[PDB]
């Protein structure tokens, strides 16, 4: 049926059983960092990087995008944290295998006309490079007027292949 | 400086030397299942649930906010079979703390006015009560035409007190 059935309510007691003095952390992040990965199922954005709850803010989409991730961010700089960045794309990225013309056209096909206005209106943000594309995020924040002008940034190539954080920019 | 220089190299290679036969897991997700949840940092959707490397996607945002969510979900969901989502809204959430336009005319503040229409066109996605949220969620996503009809949906209130994931919808 579903995983959320099936195996997480024993799942969560036991991360509930370890919860040890989790309960009191509060909620502006310790580190005042701002992880921006991809939501890639093999990245865990916590053990990848020595981080533990409260630590730090953990923004994740579809190929890791600042531009997506720029509204989350606002939120943790203005509102919490966080003068720290670190974007994270990896290697093997969904977004290095399409178009969003392709995907237009692919959604298109599974669902009535009267929604084709609705999947065209999505820019998928895909990119051809995998460190291009931590250069260009990086940069783009790094610019970025609502960002905070203190912000360190930097961005990193998560390596699936090894585990390896591997600095880009 | 940051925690990119100082903390980040010795804690990835702990990652990599207890990397085990992780290197191997492909692109899409095992469990077919996409976690959609707040950024906050004392929430960490693999162990808070239990997910582990390659299972499921983690989209995250501030909020934990569906609609944010959606472009990463129509990818997860159509490029890389998905047929699960769990959202996971959290007790003692940053956007019960403040109304949209309270945000704009604080970053409006700390900004030149030539980037006042910039901050103006950022909807913050607030919420006044998380189980609410959650619900509201939820329902947006198993009606939305872009996500696929036989997709199984559930929402869940995170609680920073207890580590407790709650069914709520």
């Amino acid at each position: 049926m579903s995983y959320a059935e099936q195996s997480l309510p024993a799942a969560n007691e036991a991360y509930v059983a370890a919860f040890g003095d989790k309960g009191s952390l509060p909620l502006p992040p310790g580190k005042r960092v701002a992880i921006v990965g991809c939501m890639d199922a093999r990245l865990d954005t916590f053990g990848a990087t020595g981080l533990h709850e409260g630590d730090a803010h953990h923004i994740r989409n579809a190929g890791g995008r600042a531009s997506d991730a720029l509204r989350s961010l606002v939120i943790s700089q203005e509102l919490l944290g966080t003068r720290e960045v670190i974007v994270i794309h990896h290697t093997d990225c969904g977004m290095l295998t399409f178009r969003s013309d392709q995907l237009h056209g692919l959604v298109k096909k599974r669902v009535a006309h009267e929604h084709f206005a609705a999947v065209d209106s999505l820019a998928c943000l895909e990119f051809p490079d995998v460190d291009e594309s931590i250069k260009e995020d990086v940069a783009f924040l790094k610019n970025h007027p609502l960002i905070l002008p203190e912000t360190v940034i930097s961005g990193y190539r998560y390596e699936v292949e090894t585990g390896k954080l591997v600095k880009i920019a």
